[PDB]
């Protein structure tokens, strides 16, 4: 077995690969292509890792892009968690650990969604075998006041566990199960809307085939994501799930938190709501924001996100 | 900045992410997937890598794939070479270093060409603005006597800096520069080329994108690129390049070495060797074989390969 890692050649390259000595430029950045290649040299020495291993992770990466699915590895192998722990311990470090918990946003936000005042219906295709489900709850900050006029938005998948604008046969409308609403001048906010089902990985995608290799599910259980947000406060990304799904411990992408799962509750009186029928589900969300600091917003996310028209 | 990486939390994400613990799953795969996240986790928190950072890197990957250039990155950012420097290592290890020095394959082999005895021309399409090239040698093993009937093919580009089945342009015929040859009883091959121009990145691709954040150029050298095999001896991988070329040593690749740089000579009669021209340039380029360790070919590479009929 040989070891190479640690010799001038290779420190050479990898000097030369980032770019370390070159004119003034993005320093950042060459910093951190450094670091990322410097490890993999290093795991790759470690390891021995054998040239057709090597090629056959290459292939692997062509195959990710092809299926447009690093975001989904990004959340199966515990990196998009992994975000979310590190702006935990930032968040204890200056108090601002009060609120409801945040969790991860996933990569099936789509913008554009329209925004109702207090209560939004938004189940624009038909589904059988989901029951009807009405989300409500009040917003409150940390300090115990309700917010009047904060933005509630929502998205979650249909009984096929698929999700508007990134369902594969192509069953759903523009939006549907996708929805905004304002808070009223107590604070509530209120989604009718039909009961999900899990999310599971594209059988055939990047994402299950390394879930696969590694001896693992590439499954969700039931749950509805959020964002909320408004004047004064930071934006919270959360979700929660739904109860009694067997899968609420065992997701793939460790997003569950002891916090996000409300009760279920049976209820009548649908048709005065609405809904499709007299018997449905109701569940109770009440949501804590927490307040800027020094006016400023230190966790907000930018990343790609879809966009549609109406 | 925070610091979280060495907290239980995390690495009970990481052990649960890699599927450490499981009894399913391939054990290798596993304990390679454990080393990359552990050590992106620990960078991450190293250099305080923040979300939108992360996001754009995952948002470059599904580029990366869509464009189908994970290989051309490979090369790009040295982890091509890098495997050679490992190779080579263990070749020095194992007494087995004594041969023409191999260099990085590239992402541009085609599988198919048709085997021609002793001679082959190999510029099947006009050329206008490429001279003509005759490129000879002598293969032989170690001990310095002639291999005969091995297979020397090689594979380069034409004057636009495009090989056949990879040129965007859709300008060449199969195989146009691109030969295979069974060297004679004396252990020579030759072919009748035209000379190559030096390659250089889609200029829109995922690789040229990261190499201009780096600040860094995506050109190579005109090069010639060889695989030479025969009973007994071990598969070379190598190349030379084109004595003068400005980036003979600024490949983007890195695979220049000082053995693999023969001397052009001008030579008349090309009209004699069915040349377009009675001037035209010769190379000599001689290789030496190692034979086989311990009845294997220790350092064969099996990797995704194009191929075609002729
Ligand atoms: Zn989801
Ligand atoms: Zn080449």
């Amino acid at each position: 077995s040989v070891k190479v890692f640690d010799t001038k050649e290779v420190q050479d390259l990898l000097k030369a690969a980032a770019n370390l000595n070159g004119d003034a430029g993005n320093a950042r950045f060459r910093q951190i292509v450094h670091r990322l290649l410097s490890d993999l040299f290093k795991a790759i020495d470690d390891l021995d890792i054998t040239p057709d291993e090597v090629w056959a992770g290459v292939n692997y990466l062509n195959k990710l892009g092809q299926d447009g699915e690093a975001a989904l590895l990004a959340a199966g192998i515990g990196l998009e968690k992994y975000l979310d722990i590190r702006m935990d311990a930032a968040d204890r470090a200056a108090g601002l650990d009060g609120g409801t918990p945040r969790t991860i946003e996933g990569p099936l936000y789509v913008a554009g969604a329209p925004v109702r005042d207090g209560v939004a219906k938004i189940d624009l295709d038909d589904d059988a075998d989901a029951g009807p489900l009405v989300i409500r709850g009040t917003v409150t900050g940390t300090d115990g006041k309700p917010l009047a006029g904060a933005l509630v938005e929502c998205w979650h998948a249909n009984s096929k566990g698929f999700y508007s604008h990134f369902d594969p046969t192509g069953a759903q409308t523009a939006f549907n199960l996708r929805g905004a609403v304002r808070t009223d001048a107590n604070g509530k906010y209120e989604f009718r809307t039909l009961m999900p089902v899990g999310y599971g990985c594209p059988p055939q995608g990047a994402t299950q085939q390394l879930l696969n290799g590694l001896g693992r599910h590439g499954n969700r259980p039931a749950h509805v994501h959020f964002f909320v947000s408004g004047d004064g406060h930071r934006k919270l990304t959360t979700q929660f799930n739904i109860e009694g799904d067997p899968l609420i411990w065992d997701d793939f992408a460790y997003a569950t938190r002891e916090e996000l799962i409300p009760h279920v509750v049976d209820k009548t009186g649908g048709a005065a709501l609405g809904m499709k029928s007299d018997a449905y589900k109701e569940i109770e969300f009440d949501i804590v924001l927490t307040p800027l600091l020094d006016g400023r917003d230190n966790q907000v996310v930018h990343r790609p996100r879809a966009s549609a028209d109406a």
